[PDB]
Parts: C-alpha cells; structure tokens; sequence
C-alpha cells in the first residue's frame, strides 16, 4: 500500500529556517553507502540576513585506515521550490574529508524538540531510493519523551527506513 517513491515522501510544511537554527544533537541514524560520520555528531545551523542557511557538523570518523579522528564539516544550502528541500554543498576543514553535494530534506520537526532529516544519493529506475541517509536529531542530548518517539517512529516508516537506524553515542570524543 504505502509508496516508497522518493517523490511521494512528505516533508515539513512551511518550513521555517530561523526557528530551525541552533544546536542539533544526532541521536540516531541510518547510514548511506561508504564513508560516513560515526558517532559524537552535533550540528549547528545558522541563517544570514539574505535568508540563506549554512551549517557546521562535528563527529568522529574512523579512517579506512582505522584512524580515529574528528571531522569539522561545513555545508551551505541552496533553496528550492519547496521550502523544506535543499541542495547541500559540503566540505571538511581538513582536505582529506569528503566533499560533495546532497539533497537535504526536512521531513518533520517541531523546531523545539526534534528533527527528522533525509537524503537520497541515488534513485533506482523505479523512483525508490537506492542509497540513502537519514538523521534523527534532538535539541537536548537526553532525548525525547515517549510521545515524541512515537511520532519519529511513524516518519521513519513513512520513509521506508523503519528498523534501519542505529542509536548514536555521545561521549565527548570530538
Ligand atoms: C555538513 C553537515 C551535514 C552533512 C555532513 C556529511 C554527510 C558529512 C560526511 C563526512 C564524511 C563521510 C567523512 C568521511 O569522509 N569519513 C572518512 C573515513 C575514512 C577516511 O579514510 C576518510 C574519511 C549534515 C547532514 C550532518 C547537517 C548539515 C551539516
């Protein structure tokens, strides 16, 4: 019954970039293929006077060589015709960090407690997603009550990613 076509996914209605600024802690995540961010991830969103949006992220990375380091990443977002879907350019302070450009959709958020984000880096010929990433973010590193949980569990199912997220740890590494 429920479709897994990226184009049919709902996103956050009348998304407000400014109530979205501030510190977001990653509590859970579904990784994409390849190299990614491990744990201890925290993002910081800002908006300038022109209504832009940028962000900086920190997290631990395990190099393919099993190096334990802490990435400082930067991303600039470009607006689209849908206030909740952005094109994100990103890079790291250290050149060895991945550079790239990903779709950045705001699935759901209450601006005050939680956020559900998602990116599909590759579409299968059917319109479903072949390689995706999604973050569950919290304003507070102690979490969400049981009722906010229930809402996040439902959006996850809606993105056809239910059961695929792992809890992310925060231990002060970076
Ligand atoms: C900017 C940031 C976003 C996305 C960041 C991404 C998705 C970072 C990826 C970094 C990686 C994947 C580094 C890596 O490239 N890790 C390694 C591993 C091993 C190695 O040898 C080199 C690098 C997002 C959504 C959080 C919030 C908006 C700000």
């Amino acid at each position: 019954e429920r479709d897994c076509r990226v184009s049919s996914f709902r996103v956050k209605e009348n998304f407000d970039k400014a109530r979205f600024a501030g510190t977001w802690y990653a509590m859970a995540k579904k990784d994409p293929e390849g190299l990614f961010l491990q744990d201890n991830i925290v993002a910081e969103f800002s908006v300038d006077e022109n209504g832009h949006m940028s962000a900086t992220a920190k997290g631990r990375v395990r190099l393919l060589n099993n190096w334990d380091v802490c990435a400082d990443m930067v991303g600039t977002f470009t607006d689209t015709e849908d206030p909740a879907k952005f094109k994100m350019k990103y890079w790291g302070v250290a050149s060895f960090l991945q550079k790239g450009n990903d779709d950045h959709w705001i699935i759901d958020t209450d601006y005050e407690t939680f956020a559900v984000q998602y990116s599909c880096r590759l579409l299968n010929l059917d319109g479903t997603c072949a390689d995706s990433y999604s973050f569950v973010f919290a304003r507070d590193p102690s979490g969400f009550s049981p009722e906010v949980q229930k809402i996040v569990r439902q959006r996850q199912e809606e993105l056809c990613l239910a059961r695929q997220y792992r809890l992310i740890p925060h231990n002060g590494y970076c």
